[PDB]
């Protein structure tokens, strides 16, 4: 092991390519996209580069090719609750997480890195953001696209949070550290948090949690309004999303 983190996901190239093909077949706005070109831009960002010396500039060709206009008022951010967030947008096709854009979809759940001294993809190990270095191919990609997604948002921006974390709002998460600080005060009217409950019996009003007050305070300073909703039963939440024209929802 050079690095502490998992190596590049097996079949990474085929996977990105196949994801690109699938995405561009499904999403008509991205029909102009040449997936081979996308892949080549993606590779170019990290191949032959030291995996602790990646910059946002490295991903600019990919950002260019992956240019996508998402409805700015229909953005769902999330933190620590990836699965519910995606289940939600799979059904509420009106709304978009980052992983519902081409670039986020290409990269979701994947790891990748290269090596400085060669042009090969490193399937053995990749830098861990913590135990190794922060400017790695994965962390730099996610910070860049997460920032740009946040910059794109307008009107009411929603964020799904895991109410079972004990830092429900975590300043150190990508949401907390990058996206909160890149919501444009000129465009964003309200950030509304949906705090997802995840455990036994009748729960507190988690919108009163100190970390939520922290989030509210941060965003208020940025001249953006804050709203918060408890989602007490995520299972019933999704069921209501799947069939909304139904009493009890
Ligand atoms: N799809 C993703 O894996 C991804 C990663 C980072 C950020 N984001 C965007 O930011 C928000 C969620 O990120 P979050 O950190 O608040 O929630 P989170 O802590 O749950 O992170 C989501 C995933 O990204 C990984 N991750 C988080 N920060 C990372 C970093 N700096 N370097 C490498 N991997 C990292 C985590 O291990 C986890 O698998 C969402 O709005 C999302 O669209 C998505």
């Amino acid at each position: 092991q050079t690095w502490s983190g998992p190596g590049t996901t097996k079949r990474f190239p085929e996977t990105v390519l196949a994801r690109c093909v699938k995405y561009t077949e499904i999403h008509p706005e991205m029909r102009h996209v040449d997936c081979q070109s996308v892949w080549d831009a993606f590779k170019g960002a990290f191949i032959s580069k030291h995996p602790c010396d990646i910059t946002e500039e490295d991903y600019q060709p990919l950002m260019k090719l992956g240019t996508q206009t998402v409805p700015c008022n229909k953005i769902l951010l999330w933190s620590r609750i990836k699965d519910l967030a995606h289940q939600f947008t799979q059904v509420q096709r009106d709304m978009f997480t980052l992983e519902d854009t081409l670039l986020g979809y290409l990269a979701d759940d994947l790891t990748w890195c290269g090596e400085f001294d060669t042009s090969k993809i490193n399937y053995q190990s990749c830098p861990d953001w913590r135990k190794d270095c922060s400017n790695n191919p994965v962390s730099v990609f996610w910070k860049t696209v997460s920032r740009r997604f946040a910059e794109a948002a307008c009107d009411v921006v929603h964020v799904m949070l895991d109410g079972s974390r004990s830092k429900i709002f975590d300043k150190d998460s990508t949401f907390g550290s990058v996206q909160v600080h890149n919501l444009q005060p000129e465009k964003v009217q309200t950030l509304e948090a949906w705090v997802i409950h995840g455990g036994r019996e009748d729960s507190r009003d988690l919108c009163q949690d100190p970390t939520i007050k922290e989030l509210e305070s941060i965003i208020s300073k940025r001249n953006i309004q804050f709203s918060c909703k408890n989602i007490y039963r995520p299972d019933k939440f999704l069921q209501c999303v799947k069939n909304p024209e139904d009493s009890s929802c």
